[PDB]
């Protein structure tokens, strides 16, 4: 009955910034790792980078991302952030949030409403 909503996409050159956001919506002690995936049009869901929603939680990000993604939280805003830097034509793909849940005791990602789409390419070039 909660989903996540991420947003704050848009279109960005290479080597641009963009910081994507989503509120902790239904954050409680047993759903608190919140996961993010990006799925670029025409392929498939790939897991970007995870925050463990508690004090001294851990930060995990994909080998793609590593080093140029960071993401964060505000407990006072409740709110998640995923501060992407150097980014890459690659990087283009929707974004969303997602709750971790235990079901059939395996770790799912649940809980995903509105992704929010990210482009990132050169503007200034043309060819007709």
């Amino acid at each position: 009955e909660v989903q996540l909503q991420a947003s704050g996409g848009g279109f960005v050159q290479p080597g641009g910034s963009l910081r994507l956001s989503c509120a902790a919506s239904g954050a409680t002690s047993e759903r608190d790792i919140m996961g993010w995936f990006r799925q670029a049009p025409g392929k498939e869901r790939e897991f970007v980078s995870a925050i463990s929603y508690e004090p001294g939680g851990w930060h995990y990000y994909a080998d793609s991302v590593k080093g140029r993604f960071t993401i964060s939280r505000d407990n006072s805003k409740n709110t998640v952030y995923l501060q992407m830097n150097s980014l890459r034509a690659e990087d283009t793909a929707t974004y969303y949030c997602a709750w971790q849940e235990i079901m059939y005791g395996e770790a799912y990602w649940r809980y995903w409403g509105q992704g929010t789409q990210v482009t990132v390419s050169s503007e200034n070039l043309y060819f007709q």
